[PDB]
């Protein structure tokens, strides 16, 4: 199973992340096997984010490529796929969902955020405070302009259902209720 990890910058995906990895841990012993992937573990710097000329700097279609190529060598009807990354493009979203499809495997997407402010909050921290590293920070611009073209994901399409949503103020057994419906979702 792959599950589609979603949301701004900084607006918790890898804490989150980290939350259902730990859980389908648990759950997996109480079979099937467990995958963590992010820009981090690929090495994809965020500066990806930021056309006639060929250049040798990946470009952030580069980058959909890595994370495509490391889902495909794993993901599975068994394996069970964390995809902890932007994922900000429907089109984007698709193509994983194709993946799934390809993998004869379910897929689903979660979407995490505290909000906008409290997103833009922790970029900041993370700017005063100084690469493959999950406390990075986004340069302020290229941060900003990842929040504008964020692309909502939109329960009427099938590639972005059956859908899931964690805000930060959810507590850990509203968080526990969504994980126990991602599992039903990725089972029988
Ligand atoms: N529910 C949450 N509640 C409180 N702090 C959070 C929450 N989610 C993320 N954070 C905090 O905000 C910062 C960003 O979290 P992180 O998961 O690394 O964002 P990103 O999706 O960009 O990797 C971290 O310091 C983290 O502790
Ligand atoms: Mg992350």
């Amino acid at each position: 199973p792959l599950i589609v990890v979603t949301g701004l910058p900084s607006s918790g995906k890898t804490t989150r992340a980290r939350q259902l990895y730990a859980y389908l841990e648990e759950r997996i012993a109480s079979q099937y096997r467990l995958h963590y992937i992010s820009d981090a573990t690929l090495s994809i710097s965020r500066s990806v984010y930021d056309a006639h000329v060929r250049s040798a700097n990946a470009s952030e279609k580069d980058a959909r490529a890595a994370l495509y190529a490391a889902v495909k060598r794993v993901l599975g009807p068994k394996d069970i796929v964390i995809l902890d990354s932007l994922n900000y493009i429907k089109g984007w979203r698709y193509q994983l969902y194709c993946e799934a499809k390809n993998a004869r495997t379910p897929s689903c997407v979660l979407q995490v955020g505290g909000g906008v402010e409290k997103a833009r909050e922790v970029n900041e921290r993370r700017l005063e405070r100084r690469a493959e590293s999950d406390e990075e920070p986004y340069e302020r611009s290229n941060w900003e302009n990842l929040v504008f073209r964020y692309e909502e994901p939109n329960p009427m399409t099938r590639w972005d259902s059956p859908l899931f949503l964690l805000a930060w103020d959810d507590d850990e057994a509203q968080t526990r209720q969504v994980f126990d419906k991602i599992w039903d979702a990725i089972a029988g």
